[PDB]
């Protein structure tokens, strides 16, 4: 898995489960193209988003549907979503882990990039 | 201003100065429209982004040019920029501060909504 | 004040009000000695913790009573408190702000040191 | 491993490697007693800090030597260390993961608590 996403809930101290994760790539024509999507499992990760063959150099956008998560728990959050935009692999293939820590009025995002 | 932005540099322990901040509003066509922009001052805030008569309810996007900021410091960054997308609701208090804490491979954003 | 503390509540999107903040200094005997304390006001800051003549170089500890704060909100917290331990150096700028962002199972702390 | 610690470096986008982790328990006499210690591996985790038998109810302190980490990389950080103090297992045994995200003038700490 060259692109892994891990989502945590800072209010409950648990993995954020059943959260939708949508990934887009920037296309030749400056639009975002759908690339991959999934839902976080009990571990807070969507398993198998992409492959090493498919995950080529490019600008990627990872959108995490935090609004639907907090609403399904009865909280009206501040953010519409949490997005992470980055250039990938432009020095060769890497494995990326995007971690997102969620609160109703706050989120943080961190990337860990390791040589595959 | 009913909308303030405050940007901090976690590597140097200072306000993030001279960072471009762009604000968009969501229009009927589900496309973003330029609304406000500014450069952070030495306090890490771009002074006077908007006013309470233009800042009506709706969905707003705040884009912080983090990549240019880290490039000016000679530090390689992960993110292309930091974006904050939110709904402003009148029922809620009357002033929004979006705080952003920046590191090269991490950022956090927080909304402080005060009456 | 050469030392300010600012405490934010990430769950409610407001300053964390009425939070106890205790400051200690490290003494020769490697034991902490009470130095300053206060309760955060409605801005999330305990006004006037110290002065520039008492705030000499040394190692300081800032303890924020997060557990009492979350208990008052009826929200079960992980941490017993949040502590920030640091060295104040004159060579460094002349005002310290320790910012703390609180959630029940997470907190982050940041030092903004300005001239 | 009922107590796991994961340390990340927000400047380099990598696990924080070779970081010392010291764990103490609060003793009957109100002093901190040494309970366990280790160094983070290439994954940013110290492996095998404690056991389920040893990790009883109590107040625990996890100290992460962040100062030595940043100094070994040529940075003078703000914090002397990052500490996490919490009550453990007081509702029955749990597995705790303490994550710490490190910058020179900032750190964050998050706990994920899962039923064993």
């Amino acid at each position: 898995c060259p692109l892994m996403v891990k989502v945590l809930d800072a209010v409950r101290g648990s993995p954020a489960i059943n959260v939708a994760v949508h990934v887009f790539r920037k296309a030749a024509d400056d639009t975002w193209e759908p690339f991959a999507s999934g839902k976080t499992s009990e571990s807070g990760e969507p398993h198998g988003l992409t492959t090493e063959e498919e995950f080529v150099e490019g600008i990627y956008k990872v959108e995490i549907d935090t609004k639907s998560y907090w609403k399904a728990l009865g909280i009206s959050p501040f953010h519409e979503h949490a997005e992470v935009v980055f250039t990938a692999n432009d020095s060769g293939p890497r494995r990326y882990t995007i971690a997102a820590l969620l609160s109703p009025y706050s989120y943080s995002t961190t990337a860990v990039v390791t040589n595959p």
